């Protein structure tokens, strides 16, 4: 119904370490990384450029394991 995922709040350049300003929470389909995980995502690097509005998927974050 409303499992919310992490969505890019701005273009996140390749290899950027994620900061709080970059991540918003939205109910999107397909479902991505749960919005509850935004704390854990801080400081983790993205392995591809992530355009504004894209859902962050598990495979996009180096070192992400849930």
């Amino acid at each position: 119904a409303n499992q919310a995922s992490v969505v890019a709040n701005q273009l996140i350049p390749i290899n950027t370490a994620l900061t709080l300003v970059m991540m918003r929470s939205e109910v999107v389909t397909p479902v991505g990384i749960p919005a509850e995980d935004i704390p854990r995502l801080v400081g983790m690097q993205v392995n591809r450029a992530v355009p504004l509005g894209t859902t962050l998927m598990p495979d996009m974050v180096k070192g992400y394991a849930a």
